[PDB]
């Protein structure tokens, strides 16, 4: 009978480890191991985009930390409402999707990477109820007509695309929804609402650096003394 | 006004990392920096429990490399159909998660490690559409009135509940639904259908052993020469 069609193996781990500073970041990476401590200074380096106090992503910050990290670039940046209609979640997540593509620039060819896209894009706006109380979600503006909350998100791209540079995408929604967050909590693909979404984000390309530190050091680092 | 909420910090990264060996398990880790190590050996030991031709998961050959682990214990196994009714996909889901606490064993407190469980419970008949060609499942016995599927997860969980051992729980579901591909695919939590669900599931304990041993070195172990 026919054999099974293989494919070059990845590990797909959903790692939630306690960490030494305050990370209010879903962080999804799609990198070689011994950049994986590039990676996550470069995550931990924008946290301090995102205001203590109101939980907000400021846009200003994000680009002082940008353009202060060192042997990199911005690729290119975002600020400004990308979804102001009534719509069906499963026709935003593509319009997002493709406002992503074209923020990121480098084109990445990888179905996995651009399925982590998709998924973590729908997670932004379904499943909430599985993620009350994390860090990355912060609601505000509640009514019985409108339910409001941030949603923090950072991508970091390294493979034989980005070739000698990795690629940071910290992205931070601003969604507004005209309903109630009972009824937000339990939200499909295929649910309609009147959506504000505001969508803060840039990319930053840095010049690849490998480390094969002690596992535990690299995560021993804080958000301090990084740009 | 009122000063945010604070909770103890946790990074929750999505980790898509290039493998050394074949990983056709959808892995979910919930440990320590230290521990890593030992969460990523014992999943690689039941990478051989998934037959490498029919990709199904073989529950006998599960305890036989289970009674091989160095410094270690069942906790509780179970073998079974556990959905066989027409079922809406979120009644589904608390029974499975109910079922996973039950084998399980070891009672943990943690609200991110049971929305990660309940997350992850979800994800097994839902949005399948952005798990297509991905290892952690394989299709078959495909028809206009039939979808068949095999669905490979890992639980890893270590923390101040676990004590002295860590947890890990290699699951596997046979799926079958009463309906065709192109609509299991866009499947939603609020979908119901004709299920029939086999469960293969072992809890096993292991003593805590830590490593601060070099990253890369981390993921260059194969899944050979662990038991």
């Amino acid at each position: 009978c026919s054999a099974p069609i293989i494919r070059k193996p990845f590990k797909h781990i959903v790692l939630t480890v306690p960490s030494s500073d305050l990370d209010n970041f879903n962080t999804v990476f799609y990198v070689q191991p011994q950049y994986i401590n590039q990676a996550l200074h470069l995550a931990n380096a924008f946290q301090g985009a995102i205001d203590p106090l109101n939980l907000n992503f400021n846009f200003e910050k994000a680009l002082q930390i940008a353009n202060g990290i060192p042997n990199s670039a911005i690729v290119k940046t975002l600020n400004q409402s990308v979804i102001q209609q009534t719509v069906e979640i499963s026709v935003m997540v593509e319009q997002l999707k493709k406002i992503i593509q074209e923020v990121l620039g480098l084109v990445i060819n990888s179905t996995s990477f651009w399925n982590s896209v998709e998924a973590t894009i729908k997670g932004t706006f379904t499943n909430l109820d599985t993620q009350i109380d994390e860090a990355w979600i912060f609601w505000h503006s509640l009514s019985a007509h409108n339910t409001s909350y941030y949603y923090n998100i950072l991508f970091s791209i390294q493979n034989e695309d980005t070739g000698a540079v990795m690629a940071v995408l910290p992205l931070a929604f601003e969604v507004s929804v005209d309903v109630e967050k009972q009824k937000v909590l339990f939200f499909t693909i295929k649910d309609s609402a009147r959506y504000e979404v505001k969508m803060k984000a840039l990319t930053l390309v840095q010049a690849l650096h490998s480390s094969n530190a002690p596992i535990v050091d690299i995560f021993n680092v804080n958000n301090y003394n990084l740009y």
